[PDB]
């Protein structure tokens, strides 16, 4: 048997009224294919959210452990084993989802294949083994059939393009994904309508609507039990409160850490989350990482030095940058930098021209108050706020 | 008899070496269809160009009248016929066109009937008869038949945007055009060809592409005898050259002028260029209309006055300006001069949005060039240079 099978019948002993609770909890509308779940080998329910349900009412401190188990336990040519190669992705255990993959692809089900075929060009392409134009190259030829499939297919394109600074693509993209046309897999249905919901959310964030963004972050949140959905629901909130709430955005921040402070990196994004907003109020940041060469950490600590004026210091730091390849919305930032650190304002319009490429509307404020403060026309900036990049 | 077959036989007694002299201007091999046409009713040459040609050879003075008496009196389900709308059309010759489009939208040539019925769709919007969204749909309920009008249902869709000032969807549509598929009429072929030449040099024009401007006029003066054409090629050439060449541009514009004599509307237009040319290039200026109160020659007036420290005139000018309505073109030109006079960085921005948002790419080249001698920023420009409005 698979451990939660196991761990299912030991607690049956104990108490019998659990058959009700678990019934009710898996949304089974009666316990038959309980018992047919736990009295028969390889029996799978109908939909995956009957186990995850059940495993996260009654063992909640251990879905990890036994989701690990049962997952890789499962016939990887049916609906269930389909269905964990979702789950295992959206909750980010790579463990699980690594395997079934592999195990997918080479299997003989042609519906196991083709997710897994997506899948692994979605990780291949998260982790830069392939570039976009591949990856979309990839896709083409695989002759997608599945709703579900070509849906993901879009979804990781729209990872791709959020990760890299690429937004200018993301809204007309997320706009060809509907998911009333998945019908078999109410799981999958259920948890991508969670990812288009947090995507939705950064998409307004980076339109700077921000009312709209906390709405779709909100409803995230209320259609969903994933911590990985939780994590950056909150994060997007927060996110959107930078240049408004310094107390609420910090909630936000610090309700996102008291639900995952216990994962590490989960607690990292909420310590940069939070270290970016103390610098851009210009407070104290007790929350810089200076053991860091990546991109993000060593701007705070720039960020951070030049708030103080530390000019030497931050100089320093943004030496460091110059050596390292940046993103287009990396790059903007890079440039905000410098215009704070020189008083120079092209080095505030190269970064207005790299957030335009980008086509973020949001921290593009930051050089446009520098640029407001050193006393440019109005006329200007409003004109620089209506052109595009294209 | 028509009167050119009359003219014709009455001037062959006197030089009978015009026979062979009108064959070749004809594109004829041997005269036998030139005898055919004298001596024989109704026949026609297979391409309309041959009696074209030999009008314009050898009656020029009288072009309209013999060919006002010959196109009316075709059979309206010939070839001849088809040809003769485009003839009237290109030459705005309304009279013929609008007798030919009636008498062919009710004959029972399937073919004559849809060239006459889609000429009559360019004739009412081009005099906002209807908007261009009756213009698609009545073209669209066509389901039109004939590369001819395919390509010509395009055509009268590219002079509304241009008569509009709306040039950005003006490549993608020029692009869909392909001449190629004409190739029983050539008379026609041809003449869309001097109309595709004109058009695309009026894109590349306010795409700041002149040099490309420049081929596409050349191309279409060496492929035309058609005097509106001939006109507008030589008003594009001189226009591409108003920043570059003083010589050149008036050169152009005056070949404009002396084709144009006896045309007032043609004539007015180059003294336009003229007037214009010279503001820009701060000479004295004696095209100036000071008998108008039409928005572009009024500009020319306070353009000049600027130019020669007159800035009480020239205010006045303006002041007479600021109490007439303005297009977006219109628009950005009256700030250009507020700017000017005034010296005022704002009123050049206002210049520039207003110039972004008619995706005029040539013109804008003035309120920038003044920016840069107040001073500006050279990262700001580029920035200003390379955004767009969408």
């Amino acid at each position: 048997m698979e451990l939660i099978r196991i761990a299912m019948k030991k607690d049956l002993e104990n108490d019998n009224s659990l058959m009700n609770k678990w019934a009710t909890v898996a949304g089974l509308k009666n316990p038959n294919p309980l018992y047919d779940f736990l009295n028969h080998d390889g029996k799978t329910f109908n939909e995956f959210s009957s186990i995850v349900n059940i495993v996260k009412s009654q063992y909640p401190d251990r879905e990890y452990e036994l989701m690990k188990d049962y997952c890789l336990n499962l016939d990887v040519k049916t609906k269930a084993a389909r269905s964990a190669l979702e789950y295992a992705d959206a909750n980010m255990f790579f463990e699980i989802e690594d395997v079934l993959i592999d195990s997918m692809i080479s299997c003989s089900n042609m519906k196991s294949k083709e997710y897994g075929k997506v899948y692994k060009i979605h990780r291949e392409l998260s982790n830069s083994v392939i570039t976009e134009f591949e990856a979309v190259k990839r896709l083409g030829k695989l002759n997608i059939k599945t709703p579900e499939m070509n849906s993901f297919s879009r979804l990781l394109l729209l990872y791709h393009y959020l990760s890299t600074g690429n937004f200018s693509p993301m809204a007309q993209l997320i706009k060809q994904i509907d998911l009333s046309e998945i019908s078999e897999n109410m799981y999958i249905r259920n948890t991508y309508q969670t990812r288009v919901h947090v995507l939705m959310s950064n998409i307004k964030l980076n339109e700077n609507s921000l009312e709209e963004c906390r709405e779709y972050s909100k409803k995230a949140l209320e259609s969903t039990n994933i911590l990985r959905f939780q994590v950056f629901s909150y994060l997007t909130i927060g996110n959107s409160l930078l240049f408004s709430n310094y107390e609420l955005a910090q909630e936000n921040f610090l309700k996102g850490l008291s639900i995952s402070v216990q994962n590490e990196n989960y607690n990292m994004i909420f310590q940069q989350a939070l270290c970016f907003l103390n610098n851009v109020w210009r407070k104290e940041n007790k929350w810089i990482n200076f053991e860091s060469d990546s991109i993000m950490d060593l701007q705070e600590q720039a960020h951070c030095f030049i708030n103080f004026n530390e000019n030497s210091k931050a100089k320093e730091v943004l030496d460091k940058l110059d050596l390292l390849v940046h993103n287009d919305n990396e790059l903007a930032m890079h440039y905000y930098l410098k215009g704070r650190l020189e008083q120079n304002k092209a080095c505030f319009y190269s970064s207005i021209e790299y957030f335009k490429k980008s086509n973020d509307k949001f921290l593009i404020r930051l050089p446009l108050l520098e640029l407001q403060k050193m006393g440019e026309n109005q006329k200007l900036l409003e004109l620089l706020l209506l052109l595009e990049h294209h």
